[PDB]
């Protein structure tokens, strides 16, 4: 069953059964990859004269509509849409903001540039100058470029303990503000070399990299930081975190868990799960099923993709 004619149709009867049936529709999309959703879409529009995404609007409510219609942009589209999402009020969230733009590649962050601008008719660049300031502006500006540098075969050690010193002398030995040092370290050196650069600082610090952090930069670059660094060091255990956290306490931060489980589950969902059940004892099936309710829960509980 990936046979987008059929797909189309069963989801075409689904949407006009009295009362729509959201079962159908969830067992569907949840269990298509983001491109054979896209062959679906296009092979409904084609079969119904209307776009899917705008008869599942019609259709669908609540959290659900939220879950679905995401699943069925591209995975630019959606950073795209997230990024203008969470850009919106002052500027307001600088958690979700280095969410998306840390743990993607030079090459989507291409890709989320060019659609961004085609689907709103802005530069990124523009909006984020717009809704953010200070030194979160800068670092958040030089992220979306996308410009890291991508691998040398052999590992370059001698570059690391470089930057280690360097990173430690302007954030702490001088210290007021060679933040510009760190922004640049942060944003130009591959993934795997900052991996390298943040277990070589504990060498030159007392305390382990975000360690050291807590207390550094307060303005949000601190907390900026903190971020930034779990998210290179370790990204399935670092959305674990945040999947967790925003799963915690009365009720739910239902954007960061249904953004998540969306933008993660084809790329890394299985390490995530993996890192959440050492962490926190408990799968992440089980928060989700006990957190959330309905057709909606079911839906993250396909992409979560397995019991455990």
């Amino acid at each position: 069953n990936f046979d987008a004619e059929r797909d189309a149709l069963n989801i075409e009867t689904a949407i006009k059964t009295k009362g729509v049936d959201e079962v159908t529709i969830v067992n569907i999309l949840t269990n298509r990859s983001n491109a054979q959703r896209q062959d679906i879409a296009f092979a409904y529009q084609r079969r119904t004269k209307k776009e899917l995404a705008s008869a599942l609007k019609s259709a669908l409510s609540g959290h659900l509509e939220t879950v679905i219609l995401g699943l069925l942009k591209t995975p630019a589209q959606y950073d795209a849409s997230e990024l203008k999402a969470s850009m919106k009020g002052l500027g307001t969230d600088e958690d979700s903001l280095i969410e998306i733009i840390c743990s993607r590649t030079n090459q989507e962050l291409q890709e989320i540039n060019r659609v961004y601008k085609e689907m709103y008719k802005t530069d990124l660049e523009k909006d984020i100058i717009s809704d953010t300031s200070g030194d979160f502006r800068k670092l958040m500006v030089a992220l979306a470029k996308g410009r890291r540098a991508e691998d040398g075969s052999v590992i370059d050690y001698e570059l690391i303990d470089q930057d280690a010193r360097d990173l430690y002398d302007a954030g702490v030995k001088r210290k007021g503000t060679d933040v510009p040092k760190w922004i640049s370290i942060m944003t130009e050196r591959s993934v795997p070399h900052l991996q390298k650069v943040f277990d070589r600082y504990k060498s030159y610090s007392p305390y382990d990299m975000l360690e050291s952090i807590r207390k550094e930069v307060k303005g949000d670059l601190e907390n900026a930081f903190l971020n930034l660094v779990q998210c290179i060091q370790n990204k399935p255990l670092y959305f674990a975190d945040r999947l967790y956290d925003s799963m915690k306490g009365k009720g739910t931060r239902d954007k960061v868990l249904i953004r998540i489980m969306v933008s993660r589950s084809e790329v890394d969902m299985l390490k995530i799960r993996s890192e959440f059940k050492r962490k926190y004892g408990k799968s992440l099936y089980y928060y989700i099923q006990q957190d959330t309710k309905g057709d909606y829960q079911k839906a993250l509980l396909y992409l979560c993709g397995g019991d455990d």
